[PDB]
């Protein structure tokens, strides 16, 4: 779809068997979920935003659907304000900025 | 024109007589600006992302070209790693996710 941001663009994706909001974020490479319950390994990791770094919980190739669209990828789970879909999956379902 | 998501969306803008690459971020409420002296009257505010919060000082009515395209409203100035162009400002020059 073409998605105007008059509001936050907050989409439904699915994870792990659980749907979930999250919000498309072009000014993130990476994508952050909320603390979460998922299957098989993870590696500690740290990132950085406006505030600072925090630790998270790296989760790669993880099947993630967003708005009807498939994407595998890399996922961190930590205590990040928002879930956040970044560039990374972005990507994937073929996102683009047009104006 | 029509910007992939492969590599941060960086533009070049134009505010308070300087040029300045910024990110186009649909992710962020309000546009967020490097340290820089802007003249006028300011309100504090402080915005929470990963990390924490910063603080910032809000200038209202603000004159911003992004890619050519003219616009005005609010710029948050503070200790931001990185120039960050927000839905107030993303919707006056027409700019939309399309996937
Ligand atoms: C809460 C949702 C997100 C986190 C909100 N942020 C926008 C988001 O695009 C930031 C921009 C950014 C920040 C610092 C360095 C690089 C890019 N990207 C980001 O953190 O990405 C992470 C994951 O991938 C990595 O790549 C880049 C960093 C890593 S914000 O800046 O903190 C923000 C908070 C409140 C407001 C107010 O106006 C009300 O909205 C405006 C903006």
């Amino acid at each position: 779809p073409q998605i105007t941001l008059w509001k936050r663009p907050l989409v439904t994706i699915k994870i792990g068997g659980q749907l979930k909001e999250a919000l498309l974020d072009t000014g993130a490479d990476d994508t952050v979920l909320e603390e979460m319950n998922l299957p098989g390994r993870w590696k500690p990791k740290m990132i950085g935003g406006i505030g600072g770094f925090i630790k998270v919980r790296q989760y790669d190739q993880i099947l993630i659907e967003i708005c009807g669209h498939k994407a595998i990828g890399t996922v961190l789970v930590g205590p990040t304000p928002v879930n956040i879909i970044g560039r990374n999956l972005l990507t994937q379902i073929g996102c683009t900025l047009n104006f």
